[PDB]
DNA sequence: CGCGCG
DNA sequence: CGCGCG
């Protein structure tokens, strides 16, 4: 009857995955797509990129690309 | 009915005016010695930083000294 | 303001 | 793990 984080990490995976490979989002972006807070958005962001699914450049804010393997 | 802001403001500044001239203490110190979060105790060090009661140096974790006016 | 941190 | 951030 509860739905965690679980669908929140399964959201972002589904947007970081529909990205080309030479593009880039950032969280401040994906939270005002998924109407979600920038902070849920950040811990399944880092959570993912522990999974390779994603990588993060330490910009200014940091910008997240979906692995390119993928 | 819960001691605020203001009030963790007066414990943690009358600890860290109790220090001797170059010793120093941690957050999780104060933490530890007094009964409050670790998050309450930086809240507080970082504004008694602003107004030159304490002075940090960056390490892990980052030390607090009494600053020289006091 | 980069912050994800339990 | 540095985190204080409203």
């Amino acid at each position: 009857c509860t739905v965690n984080d679980a669908e929140i990490f399964s959201l972002v995976k589904k947007e970081v995955l529909s990205l080309n490979t030479n593009d880039y989002t950032t969280a401040i972006s994906l939270s005002n797509r998924l109407k979600i807070n920038k902070k849920k958005i950040n811990q399944q962001l880092y959570k993912l990129q522990k999974e390779d699914t994603v990588k993060m450049v330490p910009s200014n804010p940091p910008k997240w690309f979906k692995n390119y393997n993928c």
